[PDB]
């Protein structure tokens, strides 16, 4: 357009030189209008320079009433350049970060945030600025408030964001969110991220702070299987992976808490998945502990704590223990968890194997009393889980369902189908050696 350019290369200096003497609201005044000549002008260069001289002399001078003034004044023009106003909010917030007087922090803050509110080109500022205020609202107590501050920014439509910075920003309302016990809002925040965005380059911080993040929060709900892929995706992390005192922890927790999970199709899976891995061997307290959980065969508590309780709960200074069956009340829980989950692999066992078995050899079996034995049966078959048959009367368990004549018919036509199967595979071998002999 006019381009003025040196016009306000002359003007800057002098009334900086004059701002320093003492003049500003004269001066500021004389900034206004060139302000008005500029963005009449519609000269971007010259606007947002002097937006940003205007606020950088408020913010030297002291004169905060008068620099959140200008800033409401400025942000409020006419027909305003709005890279004018970016600049002189990325020059503001600078100042916000320098300042540390909280009182006149605070109202920089509020002043800032309500003229960047709903405007896009400026939607980073106010991010960055509401995460600021969040912490101020944190550091001085009151976590709900900076949770409920830092939660009602929906970061993932903020496009201009880099990616990296939108995965911190809702990490950081996660981690707010459980500082309050949001687990609900957890879990709707932590479905914001996709976690193939740590696969990418070096964002490893990211990711353990998302999936330690998400362990906490599984751990209140108490989904085992869920905390187990979390700590396995953990342990595929290069930076825990190149560090034997982090890997070797992650994969301690990783069998720990599969091993916690119920028993299913897909925790069978994981076991195996898991089992494949060969640094395992580097801590065998741990994979023979799985290998207890794989084989097909009884396991006895008594057995189990006198092998592997210390290792898991004490642990070793060689080997460190994990928090999953620490001393805590979680710990403790988790305790009570793996004996119900050695009891009742103990009892598919019993149930593969065994067709009838006194309810006295099941509790001597169980480790547990008779009544502890029978109700801890009783809910796995109410659940559906087993199915047994308690003739409490004479105290038989029957594991074997009534026979359909349609299966016993069938398991005889399986039968016949096999040996047929087997007649022809074996005429064919007499084949082949009446071919090699002959």
């Amino acid at each position: 357009e006019v381009d003025y350019s040196a016009t306000v290369d002359q003007r800057l200096p002098e009334c900086a030189k004059l701002a320093k003497e003492g003049r500003l609201q004269e001066v500021i005044e004389t900034l206004l209008s060139l302000e008005k000549q500029t963005r009449t002008a519609s000269d971007m260069v010259s606007t947002s320079r002097i937006l940003v001289a205007v606020v950088k002399m408020c913010y030297e001078a002291k004169e905060w009433d008068l620099l959140n003034e200008n800033i409401m004044l400025l942000s409020k023009r006419r027909s305003q350049l709005k890279q004018a106003v970016a600049k002189m909010v990325q020059q503001c917030c600078t100042y916000v970060e320098e300042i540390t007087d909280l009182p006149i922090k605070l109202r920089l803050i509020d002043t800032l945030r309500m003229v960047t509110e709903g405007k896009i080109y400026v939607e980073i500022e106010r991010a960055r600025l509401t995460k600021t205020l969040a912490t101020i609202k944190e550091q001085n107590g009151d976590v709900k408030e900076a949770a409920s501050i830092l939660q009602e920014l929906q970061v993932e439509t903020y496009g201009s964001m880099e990616k990296k910075e939108r995965v911190e920003f809702i990490l950081e309302q996660m981690r707010l969110c459980l500082a309050v016990k949001d687990y609900i809002r957890t879990q709707i925040i932590s479905k914001k991220i996709n976690t193939k965005f740590f696969q990418e380059e070096n964002t490893e911080k990211l990711k353990l702070k998302y999936y330690n993040l998400m362990i906490q929060l599984d751990q209140h709900e108490g989904s085992y299987l869920s905390i187990c892929k979390h700590y396995r995706a953990i342990y595929d992390t290069p930076c825990i992976q190149a560090e034997s005192e982090k890997w070797q922890q992650a994969l301690k927790s990783v069998v720990l808490y599969v091993i916690l999970a119920p028993f299913d199709n897909e925790q069978s899976d994981l076991v195996h998945r898991i089992s494949g891995d060969k640094k395992l061997e580097e801590i065998p307290k741990y994979k023979d502990l799985l290998k207890l959980f794989t084989t097909m065969e009884l396991m006895r508590w008594s057995t189990l704590v006198e092998d592997y309780g210390m290792e898991l709960r004490k642990g070793s200074l060689e080997s460190p223990a994990t928090d999953v069956f620490g001393s805590t009340e979680e710990g403790e829980k988790r305790w009570k968890d793996l004996k119900n989950r050695v009891v009742e692999h103990n009892i598919r066992i019993m149930a593969k194997y065994y067709t009838r078995i006194t309810m006295k050899r099941m509790a001597q079996l169980l480790d547990l009393s008779v009544d502890e034995s029978e109700a801890f049966l009783s809910n796995l078959v109410v659940n559906k889980t087993i199915f047994a048959k308690v003739d409490r009367l004479a105290g038989i368990i029957n594991f074997q369902r009534p026979k359909d004549p349609n299966n016993l018919l069938n398991d005889w036509s399986q039968k016949l189908n096999s040996l047929m199967s087997l007649v022809n595979k074996t005429t064919h071998l007499i084949a082949k050696e009446e071919m090699i002999h002959n």
